[PDB]
């Protein structure tokens, strides 16, 4: 029993970590098998920062300016090049760490840990959502850049995400690891908007769930609706429409636990009526909504 | 910017997971040096867990009954014994993997990263803090037993703690690593009273400081209170008294961000005294105290 924001154990991604620097600007990199990737915003000076011309400033770049660090050991840098917003640095030595590994564009709503790290040391790890409006709500300070996102599968390390910037509102803006970026950041030191960020309602419920098979059942009532009503009220607290494939998703939890989906959605729709009235849920007096249906069962089935 | 319940990075933990298997029951084990340490109920039978008389059930045990395995590689028990609640099995291998390390009794109100086993295998890694009342409110099924508690100085591991127990009210309950249980706990399956568990004062102050450092500031008022007026309060709250020691451990806190203690202490009194109002503080409606002084400083000055 009992529920946490429970992250992956993060050894298999310690031993990927690597600190670059480039001029007087140091961040952090990802070295796997001869390949070590970092932002590209590396090789930005402090003037560059409000618009740089990437391609250009890399230009008056060669190998013997990207120092590689590993522990203590320096790799020796025999390629470069810029994919998208990262730089894949090729260094003559294979990582003897390196992890059975995946390179994956996480969805919006989907969950991952994320191994903060400074001058390529690890600090520690935490759990966080890719937002509906592709930011996350990370924990990051100068030198973060190239802190990774990642999910595990036994021992494949799926990695999803790279760090790459902080919005003057305090989120976080960062790429996948071909250097997409995730939502329309760009990386320059420029006001950004970002969007309207929505509750993920899938996960909402699979907490909801997750609450009840941890003995907390107060707020279930004698009330069910139907998809569209609910989405009324989902769209009025500015939650994500559920969906039959979310229904669908949910199905495993409503079978544990004999509690229809629709009548868990009665449920929300008078927990987000209703408020709490100073009760919690979890240990939390809001509605959690950064775990998936697939965190509530692995994290209640024990999957190592 | 950001704050997030953070756990130390996992890896030099994974490295000393074991599986410790004693007839048909199996647990978790920690390999350190030439020795794996894990609960002594891995002996129970579970006609035994009511009322084990474990010196007699362990002198029926001999080196060969207990199967320790570190992956797939099977460790070979050389000696036995019993530590208060832990068994301390000796093996022939000295772990390679072995970290710098401490064995500490952590004081309540102090916080560990915990990396939840099952077989032998980490499964994830999360923040708690060891209650007043000596609980944790962990994340814990069956299987999950020889899970460790721990914290990181730079290269060193000091652990603190190892899972023994889930109370019928869904709290957790357990060791140090030489088998003293935290709180009045005995390693049998019986009710056991977790007394009140208070809120830990110092640590909910800690984050009010986090708070103010990440733009939450909001709840910051025109008032002033003093340790005894304040006390009165956290009495009526079921707070933990604050002392000058507190006062003091906050003192960088209270440098760093220009608010004196006591002025903090009167914000936390009107927060107690008149509740949220439907807003939060750091992603929160409740106040959060599983964050020391140190994680607070921690995590936002990012120490590796
Ligand atoms: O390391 C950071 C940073 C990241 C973060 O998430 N939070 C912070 C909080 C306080 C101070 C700094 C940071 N930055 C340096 C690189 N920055 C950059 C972006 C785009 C182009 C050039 C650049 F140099 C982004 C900012
Ligand atoms: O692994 C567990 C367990 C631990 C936990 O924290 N939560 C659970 C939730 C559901 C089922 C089991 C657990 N237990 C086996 C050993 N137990 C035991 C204690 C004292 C004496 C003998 C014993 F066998 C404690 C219970």
């Amino acid at each position: 029993s009992g529920f946490r924001k429970m992250a992956f154990p993060s050894g298999k991604v310690e031993g990927c970590m690597v600190q670059v620097t480039c001029g007087t600007t140091t961040l952090n990199g990802l070295w796997l098998d001869d390949v070590v990737y970092c932002p590209r915003h590396v090789i930005c000076t402090s003037e560059d920062m409000l618009n740089p011309n990437y391609e250009d400033l890399l230009i008056r770049k060669s190998n013997h300016n990207f120092l590689v660090q590993a522990g203590n050991v320096q790799l020796r840098v025999i390629g470069h090049s810029m994919q998208n917003c990262v730089l894949k640095l090729k260094v003559d030595t294979a990582n003897p760490k390196t992890p059975k590994y995946k390179f994956v564009r996480i969805q919006p709503g989907q969950t991952f840990s994320v191994l903060a790290c400074y001058n390529g040391s690890p600090s520690g790890v935490y759990q966080c959502a890719m937002r509906p409006n592709f930011t996350i709500k990370g924990s990051f300070l100068n030198g973060s850049c190239g802190s990774v996102g990642f999910n595990i599968d036994y021992d494949c390390v799926s990695f999803c995400y790279m760090h790459h910037m902080e919005l003057p509102t305090g989120v976080h803006a960062g790429t996948d690891l071909e250097g997409n970026f995730y939502g329309p950041f760009v990386d320059r030191q420029t006001a950004q908007a970002a969007g309207t960020d929505t509750t993920i309602t899938v996960n909402v419920l699979a907490w909801l769930y997750a609450a009840v098979i941890n003995g907390d059942r107060w707020f279930l009532n004698r009330f069910t609706t139907t998809l569209n009503d609910f989405n009324l009220v989902a769209m009025k607290y500015n939650y994500e429409p559920l969906t039959q494939d979310h229904v669908d998703i949910l199905g495993p939890l409503s079978a544990q636990t004999g509690i229809a989906v629709l009548d868990m959605c009665a449920s929300l729709k008078e927990l987000l009526q209703n408020g709490m009235n100073g009760r919690t849920i979890l240990g939390s007096a809001l509605l959690e909504d950064e775990f998936t249906p697939f965190d509530v069962v692995r994290q209640c089935s024990g999957v190592t």
